[PDB]
């Protein structure tokens, strides 16, 4: 990634073995759960487009999702070229050429060019633009691999209300208020209807404790 | 987080994979025990609002508690806007705009803005203000998930006094003096009543050793 | 490797025990899966030819592949000498001699010479030239050890379409569009034929969900 | 803690996840064995009063001992106020207010104030003063939880003298010379009595080897 | 070891616990396999003669090999004194005395003297000279503990050619072309004889795939 | 320990949790094997007398040996006072008082005084003087706990000569040439007697391979 060192300058440093291993392990253990996306954004802090492709390439398996990640990046890269056409001409000394979509994705750009774009003044955050494309495609993967719909998360007759709300918002996070009340069991729904329409979650959970 | 480097300046650095993993593991192993709150405050030392949302997002499951954490942050953010209304006008060069409640929560604020607020002179510790909101909501979660009341922690007839005091103050910490004497078994309560009302814990524990 | 320190200068530092262990473990666990190649490129970030030979030497076993890696490096080193003949003459003060193929492979070159080449102005990235030779030979090993052909990856009658696409592009990555449709089961192929020839993968996967 | 950086100045840095985990694990595995006290003093090297409360708060369970640690800190803090009464008056620029007992314990003091006290010239080591209070209370816990008295550590008829001396000074360390000779078995005590009253331990152990 | 810090100067730093543990573990797990030698050279990067003796001393067991390592170092140290006799005389200020064989082995030399030799201008790499002696003796140990001769590595009638070449060059690496063809089974040797005398390994392996 | 930072000055830094854990684990797993002594010397690189007492205090159990370590340190400290009597008088500004035996052992000396002694010009290496006392006492512990004598290490009738030499020099290292030949079995001793009195170990091991 690009990290500010002891001085104020932004400089490139190699991706650490801990970062490489942490990203590989979180995909092996949690696949494409919703919490894998913010873990990816944190492990790729300040990452160059080369570092982003490194993390995505180290993932063995799940190639159906990774191929869908290819098509999404290609769609976003094509829209970038539609909105930012590169103007031909010799690049002035001390300046950088305009990045294309494939340049932001690290396909037609070198590490030196990515360092120049990200450390420019003003900078061209090609790493954050690429990560924004990857996270978008990763969110489409999480929604596609979401197994349960929010309409099928109903509280059991003996299920504690806390455990049911855990399953409700867990499914809601993968799929990306009153339905929570409607899907409760008859005993708790009677309690929640007498509580008022403007109750908080900690008020609803406290009312249906057992 | 924002860490003072070799020079005196405060600069941003990426959250480490060790910090990300340490927070995820402590929630998997201890859930919402009282000691998870100070562990969260230590792992989020100098954290920006972005780093705080990162730690809260990496938590898979327990979404009922995390959704209650949303409503608490929204309540504290709304009170911040009620006490600190943003005055319109162009921001002077070298200055930062006034943060709103959602800006402190990292919702409508960029990392660059959070760096400017936290490294300002004088600084606006939006990270510590946000963490103070999160810890408050986390304390409400610990009290809600506290299983046992302090009134039901009584010493057994054969239970050693040390083990009973362990259960007493463990429950007392989750729920957030004379009751300790009252809930002791008849043999130790006779000893403690003859010891005096101003005895220390190490004096009470020494008196009921067996 | 060669890492820019606190100052702007590029300086040599020893390869870390974490990097040594991470490369040995990834070969023990995944052998020559496609994702081992980008893991090798990331762990050898900024590596000198000496560090590259170190990583390749620490691999115990798989010597059939490592010997094929020798012949590939020898072929690329011989082509380098054919395109870059060293011109005889005394080396001027502050300058470096022209590297041969065996010099880039770290065979006839010292660490001091590799530091001088990589930190020259302009630099001679003998480490990146050598790594480009190693990755090329490693790609030939992955293709040789690829067990299944893409023609034999067909969807089962009861196999979910997601799992089949996982096996399809996993094999496709090792071997290095319409065939994916042709190798599907009759039920999904009927669905995909009525979808159109320009469908995306997430559209094809959504159409054959079961 | 407060660590001298590259320059000569003392600056604050966040407590590391390794330090947090090392202290939690050593209490889970060894509870209040005598060697836990020096482990606590080493892990809290240069720690601020905030870092000390962090380590003590991350301990789950053993709340009977931790509550006794509260009363000891309160006793030492009350004695500090009895010996160092704070004199009222406006604090001069560049100076710090006089710390109270609760200020040294991190109860009524901010991290900024603790940084100012510990980095003052001359410094006020509120962290070392607080740690001296904690270690004192921790030593009272070790002595209270010491199970065996030194009077009951006697050498068995077939017990090797080395193993018996191991149990002797292990108990002696928890409880905090001739008794070692008296508590030996008749065979070794006959040997030690003929050795002289001024024998060393390695001389006594060598004399009773079997 | 001696590592260049933030400035250009070479300075001594303590050997890390990770380096100490990594060397002890690799000897416990792989003993004296050929890949242990380059692992030793990498873990001892920039090591002083004191650090080299530290790594060799931390090895418990295998003392027969370590004693053979003593005699080899003594032989190389005696040859160094035969080629570099120390000339008597007072050492000038800012200069270092000429190292003997036992000085390079860290036997009659202090750490301060080793720092002065390795950081001299021009430097006397006593650490690299000592490591060159140790690696030479370690190579004699690997050849002595090599169990199988290359003449006894023959391909089985049903053994895949890939697995046989793995055993061939594994044995060849421990012992330190046409024989590979001769030791193949009759079916593959017929294929290799019709392939030509100038075939590569990947051509020979491809020809005998089954 | 005292480590040279980015500048040339020697400064104190806290002992790392990895160093604390590495020393505790090596005593739990290997007790007082000979290789524990050089592991202690490496982990205590640049350690102050306070850090040395920290490592020795974190050892739980083995108190018989640790108490023998007390008496040895007391003997060496008493000899230091006999050879270096402290001359009374006011200490000049910028100077340090003469250390006593208990000052070198960290008993009557503060960390600030130990920093002043070790960073003086010229320095007083009280840490290396103390470590030299500890290693001496640790060597007496290894010899006392050495179970087998070198006279009882004889080669079995069917024992391979390599395994027997492993047991020979392993015992020889704990206890601290021709005997190796005498203690061999009759078959190998006949071979070694016909080899000559000036044979090396690798020659003797090669001659008795089976
Ligand atoms: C090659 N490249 N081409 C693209 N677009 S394109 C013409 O339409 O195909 C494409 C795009 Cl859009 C984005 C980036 C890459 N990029 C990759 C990518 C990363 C990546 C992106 C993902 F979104 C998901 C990933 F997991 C990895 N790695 C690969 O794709 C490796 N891979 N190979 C094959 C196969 F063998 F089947 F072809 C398959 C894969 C993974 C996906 C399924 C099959 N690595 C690199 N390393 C070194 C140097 C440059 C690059 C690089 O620039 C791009
Ligand atoms: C999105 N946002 N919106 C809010 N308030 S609001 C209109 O009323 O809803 C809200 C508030 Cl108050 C605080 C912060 C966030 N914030 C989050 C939050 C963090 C967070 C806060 C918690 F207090 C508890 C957490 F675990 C995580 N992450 C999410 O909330 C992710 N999430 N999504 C859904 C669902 F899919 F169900 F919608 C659910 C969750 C977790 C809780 C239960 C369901 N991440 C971010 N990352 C990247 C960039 C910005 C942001 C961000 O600004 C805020
Ligand atoms: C010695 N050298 N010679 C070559 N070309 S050449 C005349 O034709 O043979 C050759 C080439 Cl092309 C590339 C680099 C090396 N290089 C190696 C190589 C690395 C390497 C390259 C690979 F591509 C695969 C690897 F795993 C390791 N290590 C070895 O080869 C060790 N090894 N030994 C034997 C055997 F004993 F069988 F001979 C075998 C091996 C491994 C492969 C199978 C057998 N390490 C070194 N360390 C210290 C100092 C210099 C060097 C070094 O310069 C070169
Ligand atoms: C709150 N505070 N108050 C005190 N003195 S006082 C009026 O008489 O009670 C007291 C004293 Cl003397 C010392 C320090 C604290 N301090 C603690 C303490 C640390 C601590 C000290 C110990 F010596 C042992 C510990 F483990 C932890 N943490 C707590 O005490 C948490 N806790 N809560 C309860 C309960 F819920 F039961 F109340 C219990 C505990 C732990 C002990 C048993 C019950 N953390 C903090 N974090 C953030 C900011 C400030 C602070 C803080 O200033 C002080
Ligand atoms: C003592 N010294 N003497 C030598 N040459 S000499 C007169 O002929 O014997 C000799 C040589 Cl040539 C090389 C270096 C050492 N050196 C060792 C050596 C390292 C070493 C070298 C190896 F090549 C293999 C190793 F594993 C370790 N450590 C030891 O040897 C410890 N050891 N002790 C005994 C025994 F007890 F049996 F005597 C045995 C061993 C290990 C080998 C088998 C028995 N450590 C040290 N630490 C602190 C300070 C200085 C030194 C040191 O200078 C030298
Ligand atoms: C206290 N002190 N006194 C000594 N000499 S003296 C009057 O004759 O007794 C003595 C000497 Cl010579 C050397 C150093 C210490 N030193 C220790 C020592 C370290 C140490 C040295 C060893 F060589 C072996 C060790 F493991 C630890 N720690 C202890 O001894 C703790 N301990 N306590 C008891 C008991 F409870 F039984 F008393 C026992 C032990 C361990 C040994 C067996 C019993 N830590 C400290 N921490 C904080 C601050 C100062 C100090 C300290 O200065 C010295
Ligand atoms: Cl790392
Ligand atoms: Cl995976
Ligand atoms: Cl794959
Ligand atoms: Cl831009
Ligand atoms: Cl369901
Ligand atoms: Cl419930
Ligand atoms: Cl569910
Ligand atoms: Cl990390
Ligand atoms: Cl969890
Ligand atoms: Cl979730
Ligand atoms: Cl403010
Ligand atoms: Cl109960
Ligand atoms: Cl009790
Ligand atoms: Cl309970
Ligand atoms: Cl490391
Ligand atoms: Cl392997
Ligand atoms: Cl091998
Ligand atoms: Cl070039
Ligand atoms: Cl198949
Ligand atoms: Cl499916
Ligand atoms: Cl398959
Ligand atoms: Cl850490
Ligand atoms: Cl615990
Ligand atoms: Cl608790
Ligand atoms: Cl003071
Ligand atoms: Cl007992
Ligand atoms: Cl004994
Ligand atoms: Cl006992
Ligand atoms: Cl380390
Ligand atoms: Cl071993
Ligand atoms: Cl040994
Ligand atoms: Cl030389
Ligand atoms: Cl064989
Ligand atoms: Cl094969
Ligand atoms: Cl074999
Ligand atoms: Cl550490
Ligand atoms: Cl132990
Ligand atoms: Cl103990
Ligand atoms: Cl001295
Ligand atoms: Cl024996
Ligand atoms: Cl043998
Ligand atoms: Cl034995």
């Amino acid at each position: 990634p690009i990290v500010q060192n002891l001085q104020g300058q932004m400089v490139h440093q190699c991706i650490s073995p801990r970062t490489l291993n942490a990203w590989v392990k979180v995909v092996e253990e949690k696949a494409f759960s919703p919490e894998v996306i913010p873990m990816f954004s944190a492990l790729s802090c300040g990452a160059t487009p080369q570092d982003l492709n490194t993390m995505l390439n180290t993932v063995g398996g799940h190639q159906a999702a990774m191929q869908m990640l290819k098509e999404t990046i290609n769609e976003e890269a094509a829209e970038w070229d539609r909105l930012h056409p590169v103007h031909a001409g010799p690049i002035a000394p001390g300046q950088m050429r305009e990045p294309r979509g494939s340049d932001i994705a690290g396909t037609t750009s070198t590490l030196q060019e990515q360092i120049g774009w990200m450390t420019h003044n003003p900078p061209i955050p090609v790493g954050e633009i690429y990560k924004r494309w990857i996270i978008l495609g990763l969110n489409k993967i999480v929604r596609m691999y979401s197994p349960t719909s929010i309409l099928d998360i109903r509280q059991g007759p003996k299920e504690p209300f806390r455990d049911y709300v855990d399953r409700f918002y867990k499914t809601l996070r993968a799929e990306q208020e009153t339905l929570l009340v409607q899907n409760a069991n008859p005993d708790c729904k009677t309690i929640l209807k007498a509580l008022g329409p403007g109750a908080t979650l900690e008020e609803m959970m406290t009312a249906c404790q057992g």
